[PDB]
């Protein structure tokens, strides 16, 4: 039912267990412009989690600034999303449904996925399923979730503060010592799981990870 | 008569030929603040100048982003700026206005000065008599204005686009090296004057420049 929008815009979703909180946000102005839409997942709903969130917000910002037009949502049961917190299932389907819509708007943009904490389990989860060109994983949440036979792209990126209260770091680096094909990673030190006074850090990170595998030449 | 705003806000104060347009830029959320405010001074007033020029905004945006908080404003004869142009005389003299109110209304802040082009020059000249923290210089145009005679502070940046059609980067170059101070210099490559698609390696340079000069730990 929804148009994507040609002007920065809040619309709503049809989702599998109802309406979805969809949040349209286009590249910054004199940029230039790639042909490539992300989906940014945000931190735990039973939690401070929503596409309000700050990091959520910041690596939108951070995608946008390279000429990306960015999509944020809200998972089941947060803001005016209906239903119930599934535990990372449901919300797999959740994101399928924003990911399916994006491509059938914009059939000639790649797409990339990036998420925040239990927004980064998600993606991960679900990036076998939607086959992204680019998976960006910000505290993914080791030691906590199941990150057995999940099927990231080959361009993928980890960005861990080293000073996660809530995300063992060393859980995170533990379990990316034993993969075939490691991820870009960036520790950033002395940072808190939400990167607290780090969210400019947080944006240098995350363009200088993902900048080379930017489709056109900025 | 005007009050310094406590949100992000448009206002005029009286310059010495009459109303001068002005905007204040409160600093970037969630960043430690700054006890800083600068002012950032706009190219050309007969050509393509104004507070909102491209390069004058992202300039303040930079500094917004190290907790800074920026104000930019018009020449006169600019927008609803009252008068003519004079040339970097007068001015020099509309800049000392805003940093005479600036320093009223702000008295524990210390004073940053920047300026692109037309606006470099204004502010360099105007150094001496406004004694600012830090200076910063986009395109300064030597080889057209006279810097002759100028007194800019120690802690004194300088960021020139290689491929500048309008100001020759050789004559920039060819100034700095007869200087007893040289400030801090980076070389922008394949840039031109208005920093074309080069917009965030600016704010890069600009922030990566005046990091160790920031009074307050971010």
């Amino acid at each position: 039912n929804p148009l994507f929008p040609t002007e920065s815009a809040a619309l709503t979703l049809d989702g599998p267990v109802g309406p979805l909180d969809v949040a349209v946000d286009l590249p910054e102005p004199d940029v230039a412009v790639q042909p490539v839409t992300a989906i940014v997942c945000h931190p735990l709903s039973t939690e401070g989690g929503s596409m309000h969130n700050k990091v959520v917000t910041m690596a939108a910002r951070a995608l946008r600034e390279l000429g990306i037009t960015v999509v944020r949502f809200n998972f089941r049961s947060v803001g005016t999303s209906a239903g119930s917190f599934d535990h990372g299932d449901g919300e797999q389907d959740d994101l399928r449904a924003v990911a399916e819509w994006v491509r059938a708007q914009r059939p000639t943009d790649t797409l990339w996925l990036a998420g925040f904490s239990f927004g980064a389990y998600v993606s991960l989860r679900a990036a076998a399923a939607l086959e992204p060109q680019v998976l960006i994983s910000i505290a993914p949440p080791a030691g906590r979730w199941d990150f057995s036979d999940v099927q990231p792209p080959a361009q993928w990126l980890v960005i861990q503060g080293d000073a996660d209260e809530i995300v063992d770091p060393q859980a995170v680096y533990d379990w990316l010592e034993t993969l075939e094909q490691q991820p870009t990673l960036v520790r950033m030190p002395d940072t808190s799981h939400f990167f607290h006074r780090k969210l400019i850090d947080l944006r240098g990170a995350l363009q200088h990870g993902v900048r080379r595998w930017l489709p056109a030449t900025p």
